[PDB]
This record gives C-alpha cells, sequence and structure tokens, in this order.
C-alpha cells in the first residue's frame, strides 16, 4: 500500500543523483509513502541524532552536502508522523529499506534520456510500476548501471 521511492545514481543529473555518482552510492532512499499526506503541526520534531539512523539515505539537499538532515526532516514532516504516529518504527522501517537498497523489484519513475548512450537513465525508482516522467518510448533503462529492457527489472 505504501509507495516506496528511491533516487538512483546519474552524472547527468544535477543535485543528489550526480552526489550518489561521485560517492559511488548506487541508490539512496526518497521516502516511504502511504496515502495520507501529513498537514501541520508534527507529533514531535525529528532530531538530526534521530534521522542520521537512517544509515546510507543521502540528503536531497546541497545545504548539508547530501548528507543529513533536510530530505530525512521533509519526510518525516510530510508522510511521517501522522501515519506512523511515533518516530521510532518509521526510524527503523527507513533504515531496513535504505539497508535492504544498500545490499542491492524496481520500477523506474524519472528518466533522463542520455542521447551519446541512447539510454533512459533512470533518476528516481519504486517498488511498483508507475506512469514513466522523461523515459523516451521503446529505449532500454539503466538502473544505477544495470541494463534494463523494460521500465521494472519484474
Ligand atoms: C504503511 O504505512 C502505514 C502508515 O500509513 C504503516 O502503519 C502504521 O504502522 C505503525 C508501526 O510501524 C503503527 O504505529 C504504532 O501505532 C500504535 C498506535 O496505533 C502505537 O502504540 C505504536 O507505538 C509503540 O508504542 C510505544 C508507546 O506505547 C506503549 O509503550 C510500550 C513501550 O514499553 C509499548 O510496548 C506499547 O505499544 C504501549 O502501548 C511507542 O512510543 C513506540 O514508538 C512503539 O513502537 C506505533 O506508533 C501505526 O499505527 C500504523 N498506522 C496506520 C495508519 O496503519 C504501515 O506499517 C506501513 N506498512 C508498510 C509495509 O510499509
Ligand atoms: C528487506 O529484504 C528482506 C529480504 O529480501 C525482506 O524479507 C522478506 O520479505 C518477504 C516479503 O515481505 C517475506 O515473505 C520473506 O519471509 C522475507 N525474507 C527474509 C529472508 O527476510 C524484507 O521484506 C525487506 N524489507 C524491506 C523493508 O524492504
Ligand atoms: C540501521 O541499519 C543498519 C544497516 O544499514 C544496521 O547496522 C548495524 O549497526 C549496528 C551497530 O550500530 C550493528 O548491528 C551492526 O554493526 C550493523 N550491521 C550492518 C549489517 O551494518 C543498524 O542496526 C540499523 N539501526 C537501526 C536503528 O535500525
Ligand atoms: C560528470 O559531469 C561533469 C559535468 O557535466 C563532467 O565534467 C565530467 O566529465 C563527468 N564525469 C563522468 C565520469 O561522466
Ligand atoms: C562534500 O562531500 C565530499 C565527499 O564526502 C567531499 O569531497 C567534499 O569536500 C564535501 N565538502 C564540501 C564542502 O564540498
Amino acid at each position: 500500500e505504501n509507495i516506496t521511492q528511491w533516487n538512483l545514481q546519474d552524472n547527468g543529473t544535477e543535485g543528489i543523483q550526480r552526489a550518489m555518482f561521485q560517492r559511488g552510492v548506487n541508490r539512496s532512499l526518497k521516502g516511504i509513502w502511504p496515502e495520507k499526506i501529513c498537514t501541520g503541526v508534527p507529533s514531535h520534531l525529528a532530531t538530526d541524532t534521530e534521522l542520521k539512523a537512517i544509515h546510507g539515505m543521502m540528503d536531497a539537499s546541497e545545504k548539508t552536502n547530501y548528507t543529513c538532515c533536510r530530505l530525512q526532516r521533509h519526510e518525516w514532516n510530510k508522510h511521517g508522523w501522522c501515519n506512523w504516529y511515533n518516530i521510532e518504527p518509521w526510524i527503523l522501517l527507513m533504515n531496513k529499506t535504505q539497508a535492504n537498497l544498500t545490499e542491492g523489484r524496481e520500477c523506474a519513475v524519472t528518466c533522463r534520456y542520455d542521447r551519446d548512450s541512447d539510454l533512459n537513465v533512470v533518476t528516481q525508482a519504486r517498488d511498483s510500476p508507475t506512469p514513466l516522467t522523461g523515459c523516451k518510448k521503446g529505449k532500454n533503462f539503466s538502473f544505477a548501471g544495470i541494463l534494463v529492457q523494460g521500465p521494472c527489472n519484474f
């Protein structure tokens, strides 16, 4: 039921995707998304110490040199607190997921079509199929180097 999305490395994409490439990171968790978007004041303000426990998840913000915790805190604030109620379960889930991603079903979400390699370079992916964005029709996909015929590797 919850969408799990992550960034993939790409030198061609400015931001976390280039940062991940430069650092040899292939997958960095974006979020775990239930249907409900949290609006208003969080039940608990997430601490950098609590967020840094999501080992492997690089921050999407340059203002922390793609480390922690703007994006991590964004996730807690936007999709976290109103669905999990307490930071502990959320931290434990976010962490296990990132770890699974770090340690090796992945559908493309957004591509950057590279003309020099005739490839749909996957910049964001998820655990379920989704309408693609910026993916050229009929071209192969590159999921952090892995070449796949379809938009999903399953
Ligand atoms: C998909 O996404 C949904 C969210 O939309 C998610 O569902 C949520 O799952 C979390 C757990 O992962 C669950 O959170 C618990 O909620 C209950 C109340 O509903 C709380 O009691 C829990 O907190 C736990 O208890 C502590 C305090 O409580 C007391 O203290 C003692 C401690 O000695 C405990 O043993 C007892 O529980 C006692 O009552 C808390 O302080 C701790 O944090 C502790 O974990 C959790 O907060 C939510 O209810 C679910 N919400 C919904 C909407 O479903 C689901 O897991 C996701 N699934 C997947 C597969 O991704
Ligand atoms: C992390 O990876 C493990 C191993 O692939 C997942 O565990 C399996 O999950 C399936 C489906 O949920 C279960 O039926 C199996 O019994 C589990 N096997 C093992 C060896 O653990 C786990 O679900 C993954 N967790 C996350 C959050 O991605
Ligand atoms: C977060 O996940 C990591 C894996 O990415 C877990 O790492 C372990 O850290 C503790 C020491 O702090 C030990 O169990 C091992 O040295 C680590 N194991 C591995 C495989 O790296 C960590 O347990 C997780 N933390 C939380 C809070 O879930
Ligand atoms: C990565 O991109 C930068 C800027 O576009 C470029 O100068 C560099 O040569 C690229 N490196 C690789 C290995 O593609
Ligand atoms: C950003 O991080 C990388 C690797 O951790 C490092 O090369 C760089 O110097 C860091 N700091 C700044 C300010 O760029």
